């Protein structure tokens, strides 16, 4: 399973909004993974698991077309 991260936010509404928008441009599960980092809560907007490298590439393209951020491969935490 391959995962992308599209943004990471201190504001939870910003993370939830990005999650909602991403659900309109991919069929992969979109979720928020929140962690403590640098004494703050960081809400990381991720999607996956994606079943193939080619689908990752096309999903990255769709996210860029939608102007939603810079979709980056991540290892799930
Ligand atoms: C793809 C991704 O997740 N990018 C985020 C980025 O990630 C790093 C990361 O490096 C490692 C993990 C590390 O830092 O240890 C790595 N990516 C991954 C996935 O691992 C890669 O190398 C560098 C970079 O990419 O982290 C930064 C924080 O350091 C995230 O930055 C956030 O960017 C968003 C989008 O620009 C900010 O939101 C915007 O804020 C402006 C005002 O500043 C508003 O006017 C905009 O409306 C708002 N956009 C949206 C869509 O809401 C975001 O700041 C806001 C204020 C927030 O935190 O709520 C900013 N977050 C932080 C914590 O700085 C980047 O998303």
């Amino acid at each position: 399973g391959l995962y992308l991260q599209v943004g990471a936010f201190a504001n939870p509404d910003a993370a939830e909004l990005l999650k909602a928008k991403l659900s309109g441009v991919t069929a992969a599960p979109v979720f928020i993974s929140s962690v403590v980092r640098n004494q703050q809560i960081l809400h990381r907007v991720r999607l996956g698991p994606i079943g193939s490298a080619d689908e990752v590439s096309r999903t990255q393209d769709s996210i860029r077309v939608a102007n939603l951020g810079q979709p980056t491969l991540v290892r799930p935490d």
